[PDB]
């Protein structure tokens, strides 16, 4: 039947990351990742009025 | 089935990101996606807030 | 069956295409397409737009 | 059981193309193809104007 | 059980570090391992100033 | 996957043509025919001459 | 079906081998084979060698 | 029935005669086939007739 | 244990006579085949030439 196997993901994601790196992808990733800090701010201001 | 599967476009999809990488492929798809910019305006227009 | 795949050539367009690159297509094509502009005239002198 | 696939001949030929290009593949067969030319002006005796 | 295989993970981590080489990869290793001797050292101190 | 098949020689053969190209696979293979033209020609006699 | 195959090893150390060399390896395991010189020697104190 | 593989050894064969040349390989095999030579004469010394 | 994908041995010694040639294969080997020299001369007690 139908294939669809998680594990196909495991070893694309491995070649992304070896051909990316493992420290490049750090600050694509935290760079990209500045618009989740602010979601994740305003569902949690915890510290203003 | 197997005959078809969307994985497929998953793995081709990142080999054409990765050997036309990523940051290329952003001023390429922005310069090309400028007659988008133009469908959505238009399709705003008669529509204000 | 399971020899006929439609798959098979969305693969092998891909590579095709990186490897005649996406731009130089471009040019290619246009410059061939001449002919077929004429075609699409002929079956239509008029044109609402 | 599997044997004999057209598909087979698809994949060949296409990389017969592209390791071949097509433009110089056109030179090529233009040139060999000056033979058919005369195969086809003699047999034009039935073929009306 | 023919999916799902651990030796999967052997192969794969034997690329890696062959492409990473085994050298460069304790420098990265120990220079990365540096906030794994904190939480060793602090699950081991047992004695607040 | 496959055993015993007529379609390894074609694909095979393939290579071998783009490897060693057509044109020049004309020459060895003319100058090597040399030796046929001699067997042809000899159970060919028609006649003392 | 069998992922679990020790021939698998075999060409990988092949391979492993091949990249690394065979003289460097040398090099490579008796300096790093020094540790073992000591356990052989400890559990053979009352035997020279 | 098999247990054999035979056609491993015509696609083999193929590739170190491509990776060594024809030409090549014809000088080396001559200029090593000097010993079989002289055990061909060896077991025609007897009498050629 | 053996006697099976023996054939496996084949394409992969194949590889690494091809990587490592044939000539600096026989260096290499007579270099290290000194010890076996040796063996075969002592054991010369049980064995006539």
């Amino acid at each position: 039947m139908g294939g669809i196997s998680i594990w196909q993901l495991l070893i694309i994601a491995v070649i992304v990351v070896l051909l990316f790196g493992t420290k490049k992808l750090g600050s694509i990733g935290s760079d990209l990742g500045a618009s989740i800090k602010g979601f994740k701010k305003a569902m949690s201001d915890d510290e203003p009025k």
